[PDB]
Formats: C-alpha cells, structure tokens, sequence
C-alpha cells in the first residue's frame, strides 16, 4: 500500500521486545519498505488460502498474544535480508531485490513452515510439538534459503541432492541466527520445538547422532522416507560444516576450525557458482574444495580444512 513509513514496536514469539518497520495509511501495516522491493507480512486468520489479508494494527504496537507470530515473521524476514545482502552481497533471495511476503496463523494446529515459491507460510503449531514457527529464526532463514538455492544451484529434493538442499538451508539458518547474535547454537528449531521440553530441537549439525541422524557417509540413509532422507543425510554435510567452522576430532580425523564467516563464504560461493541440480556429496565437496581455492588459495589453511572436513565424514 501507499502511505508513510513508521517504526512500531512489538514482542515476538518468544516475549523479546523488537522494532519493526510498517507503513501507516489509517492503519499501520506490516509493510517494511527499507528492504529491497519491501516486506510484507500477511494474516492468513486460520484460513488455508493465501496471502491473506496484509496485516493492519490500529496504533503501531504489536505486544498482543496474536500479533506475536506477525511480529517475527516480518522482523526476521528482515534479518535474513540484512544477513544476505550484508554479508553475501545478495539482494533478496533472488538477488533481484524480490519482494519478501509471509502468512502467519495459516491453517488451525500446523506443525509445519514452508517456502512455496512465491512467499513463506508459517503454522501456529498445535502448542505441544511446536509453538508458531515463525518463532524461530533459523526456521525463517531456513526456509528462505530454500528459494536462494531454487534461483542457484537448483538442487533436487531427493536423495543427495535434496540432503544438501536442507544442509545448506540449516547451515544459512544456524549463521542467520548468529547474525543476530541473540541466542544463536548449531541446533535447528530450538526455539519453538516442544515447548514443554527444555534443551531439545528437530536436529543438531555438531552432534547429528543426538537426534539418530548419521554423522558420517557409511551411516546413510538409503530407504524411501522423507524424499529419500533429505532431512536425515542432511546430518552428513551440516556434521562436516561444523567441522569447517568449529574445529573437532570426529571419528579420529582431527579438523581444525576456520570459523563460521569463511564457512559462510566457501558454501555461498559453491551453491552460487559451482553446485548443480543433481549436486552429489562428493560432488559438494569438490565444489568446496574449488570454492575455498578460488577465495583462499590452494596451499591455505581454509582449503586443507575443508579437505579435512569431508574426510572426516567419510565423503571422498
Ligand atoms: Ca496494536
Ligand atoms: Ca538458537
Ligand atoms: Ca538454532
Ligand atoms: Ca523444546
Ligand atoms: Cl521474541
Ligand atoms: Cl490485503
Ligand atoms: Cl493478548
Ligand atoms: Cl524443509
Ligand atoms: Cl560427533
Ligand atoms: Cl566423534
Ligand atoms: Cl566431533
Ligand atoms: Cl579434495
Ligand atoms: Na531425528
Ligand atoms: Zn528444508
Ligand atoms: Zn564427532
């Protein structure tokens, strides 16, 4: 809509007060026009049909039960265009500056967020498996990392192709919350995963075993689930980009850490310029491999690390 841009103030998901960008025409919207082609977020109002209405909030302040979901879904979106234009030089997830829209309070108790291509979709939960998953900033940049690598690499969500679709999305996510620098960990949907269990997640990239996911190639799983594991041979690539940033000695291979920027580095430049469609794991780690040689050198540090990093979970 028209009309002038205002700063509100509200609290998320979690009870933290946040300042988020609206545009005021009677009423203040959440329309953040200070990002690209703007952000939009959107009340699908327990409805399955999309956008939804653009979100209207009569005085600018977003501290209601009700507006929490709203509130991350727009303040988070923006942080993962902060995080990519920032520190990638990427403009929006097409870097064509493409307007970012979410829907909140989509459908009744839906465990469940997702980008469709054109928008995110965020569920409420059903307030025992998740609570609204906008919540989680990692979920948000997750998901949008989804449709950076549909306007990449491409890569298909199935077998290996699709577990590196979903490592690189958990990896963009985990260094997405580490720039923002609340209360950032190498665990996925801490944040609003059961709220009744403290200290659990959907999954953990340093120890991908916590959960039962494998932390090494010969552990792969080969069965018809999930789109042939994508979420669960995910733990092999985002098991090896802890390795890359942290450091660690995993079964007996010893990794030295280079450090989640350089991480960040090495993985946007091989999704962006060397990763195809039909992208393997041996295929990713050559691409690594070329792409931390393209940054770095071949004799650097960040190289022998990288190599280091997928011996250590057994991709050759
Ligand atoms: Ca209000
Ligand atoms: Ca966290
Ligand atoms: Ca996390
Ligand atoms: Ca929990
Ligand atoms: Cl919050
Ligand atoms: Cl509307
Ligand atoms: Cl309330
Ligand atoms: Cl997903
Ligand atoms: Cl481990
Ligand atoms: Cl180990
Ligand atoms: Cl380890
Ligand atoms: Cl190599
Ligand atoms: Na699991
Ligand atoms: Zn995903
Ligand atoms: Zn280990």
């Amino acid at each position: 809509i028209t009309g002038t841009s205002t700063v509100g103030v509200g609290r998320g998901v979690l009870g933290d007060q946040k300042n988020i960008n609206t545009t005021y025409s009677t009423y203040y919207y959440l329309q953040d026009n200070t990002r690209g082609d703007g952000i939009f977020t959107y009340d699908a109002k327990y409805r399955t049909t999309l956008p939804g209405s653009l979100w209207a909030d009569a005085d600018n302040q977003f501290f209601a039960s009700y507006d929490a979901p709203a509130v991350d879904a727009h303040y988070y979106a923006g942080v993962t265009y902060d995080y990519y234009k920032n520190v990638h030089n990427r403009l929006s997830y097409d870097g064509n500056n493409a307007a970012i829209r979410s829907s909140v309070h989509y459908s009744q108790g839906y465990n469940n967020a997702f980008w469709n291509g054109s928008e995110m979709v965020y569920g409420d939960g059903d307030g025992q498996t998740f609570i609204p998953l906008s919540g989680g900033i990692d979920v948000v940049a997750h998901e949008l990392t989804h449709a950076v690598t549909d306007y990449t690499a491409g890569l298909i969500y199935q077998n290996e192709s699709g577990a590196i679709n979903e490592a690189i999305s958990d990896i963009f996510g985990t260094l997405v919350e580490f720039y923002a620098n609340k209360n950032p960990d190498w665990e996925i949907g801490e944040d609003v995963y059961t709220p009744g269990i403290s200290g659990d997640s959907l999954r953990s990239m340093s120890d991908p075993a916590k959960y039962g996911d494998p932390d090494h190639y010969s552990k792969r799983y080969t069965g018809t689930q999930d789109n042939g594991g994508v979420h669960i041979n995910s733990g092999i690539i985002n098991k090896a980009a802890y390795l890359i940033s942290q450091g660690g000695t995993h079964y007996g291979v010893s990794v030295v850490g280079i450090g989640r920027d350089k991480l960040g580095k090495i993985f946007y430049r091989a999704l962006t310029q060397y990763l195809t469609p039909t992208s393997n794991f041996s295929q990713l780690r050559a691409a690594a491999v070329q792409s931390a040689t393209d940054l770095y050198g071949s004799t650097s540090q960040e190289v022998a690390s990288v190599k280091q990093a997928f011996d250590a979970v057994g991709v050759k």
